[PDB]
């Protein structure tokens, strides 16, 4: 399924690159993600999704495939296996940078494949659920910034 998103970010499109080329960083500002570690350059990590009274927990690893900072764009590999029960997930993200002056905007284009529980939640729902953590993530990413 395509999940489609957007934000922007108060720091010019340089300092925005070197910020989301940056798993270490990215990651921990994720709503429910928390940093376990590194393979190789990879970052390993878990992220809790609670959809009402349903939560699933991925645990798995972060990969870059591409990073073209002439077009400010990333492709980001994310796999996890669910830690209770059968279940993965599976993203391939697509970030691009846009020139907003003293701000960046950031348009994310998701491919989601979802294995167990989280299945029953179809792609409208799914859309609403990013939207709302990427809501939490610009907060957090805004909050780290003005420290």
């Amino acid at each position: 399924m395509k999940i489609a998103n957007e934000f922007t970010v108060s720091v010019p499109i340089e300092d925005a690159w070197d910020l989301l080329t940056d798993l270490d960083q990215v990651v921990p500002l994720m709503p429910g993600a928390r940093l376990t570690g590194h393979d190789g350059d990879d970052v390993l990590g878990a992220v809790k999704v609670k959809v009402g009274p349903v939560t699933s927990e991925f645990a798995g690893k972060v990969h870059f495939v591409e990073q073209d900072r002439e077009h400010f764009r990333a492709v980001i590999d994310a796999k996890g296996k669910e830690t209770r029960g059968t279940g993965n997930a599976a993203a391939t993200v697509t970030a691009q940078l846009h020139e907003a002056g003293t701000s960046t905007r950031v348009t994310v284009d998701t491919d989601l494949k979802v294995v167990g529980k989280l299945a029953q939640f179809g792609s409208g729902m799914l859309q609403q659920v990013s939207e709302k953590l990427l809501g939490q993530f610009v907060d957090s990413l805004e909050a780290k910034l003005a420290g």
